[PDB]
């Protein structure tokens, strides 16, 4: 109920996101890409790590509006299974996947990874991990390990914080201030969320039996992403307030400007972590 109060219509998000409605870090490689092109570049950055071969099945955990799954089918000629908890995203994904000219299997399930136990070749998860909760991390990596073959690979892209000990080292004043903003994100933007640390993402993966190379930082790309999101929301103030309220407009400008600030101050990061099964190709 208190959390439900923070429910926001998809129409609001459309007033600050690119036409694909991607609600995650873009990849500005090369630097001159538009937000929309950078969102396709981020999908490619993830898929290009997964050693995907024709006829494999890719699981997308938190499949959004289906952009990742569509690009995987079109680029790699693979079957796809998407998991989402959003009825609207589910509806859109079925139609996105049905639209694709292919013989490959395309499936979208209105459920979480907890209830998913089908064999898959590869797994991608782009900024859903912040919504799982710390106590679920061992079950998540065990599930992911067990449903993949000997050459399995997974990418998880997640916003991350630092252990309070690490935060204290970079200024106490800045340490408490960051913790408070994180509390705001996890209360008002992603209610019930939890930012993991990169160390947590890595060590939970290793405990489950994965090889974990050095994670890729997307920090500078998230700064560019949040700058464009904030500037776009600000340019649509009138329409955003009209579609929601002044409260919600102020909340999301605080979020977007705030994240840009703490990413620039290197008190937040965004990690793309690769998880390799022992039999993964070299
Ligand atoms: O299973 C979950 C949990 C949270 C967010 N998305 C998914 Br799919």
């Amino acid at each position: 109920d208190i959390q439900a109060h923070y429910d926001v219509s998809d129409d609001f998000f459309a007033l600050f996101q690119d036409p694909t409605r991607t609600y995650s870090c873009a990849y500005f490689e090369p630097p001159e890409l538009t937000l929309e092109e950078a969102q396709y570049a981020k999908v490619d950055l993830n898929l290009d790590k997964l050693d995907l071969k024709p006829g494999m099945t890719l699981l997308d955990i938190g499949c959004g509006w289906g952009t990742t799954m569509r690009r995987a089918v079109e680029r790699f000629d693979v079957n796809v299974i998407g998991l989402t908890l959003s009825k609207n995203q589910h509806a859109r994904c079925e139609q996105v996947l049905a639209s694709i000219d292919t013989n490959r299997s395309r499936q979208v399930l209105l459920q979480g990874w907890e209830d998913f136990a089908e064999p898959v070749d590869r797994i991608v998860s782009i900024e859903a991990f912040e919504h799982f909760g710390h106590e679920n991390y061992d079950d998540f990596f065990k599930r992911c390990f067990n449903i993949m073959p000997a050459d399995g690979r997974m990418t998880v892209q997640s916003s991350v914080s630092y252990h309070p000990y690490e935060m204290a080292a970079r200024g106490k004043k800045l340490s408490f201030e960051t913790a408070r903003f994180i509390k705001f994100i996890v209360t008002e933007i992603f209610p019930g969320g939890r930012l993991p640390s990169t160390e947590m993402m890595v060590e939970h993966g290793e405990k489950a039996g994965f090889t974990v190379p050095e994670p890729l930082s997307l920090r500078p790309h998230y700064i560019k992403t949040l700058r464009i999101w904030g500037d776009t929301l600000q340019s649509n103030k009138d329409k955003a307030i009209e579609v929601t309220s002044e409260e919600v407009y102020n909340r999301y400008m605080k979020y977007l400007r705030g994240c840009e600030h703490y990413f620039t101050d290197e008190m937040l990061d965004c990690s793309l972590v690769t998880y390799l099964k022992p039999g993964a190709a070299a």
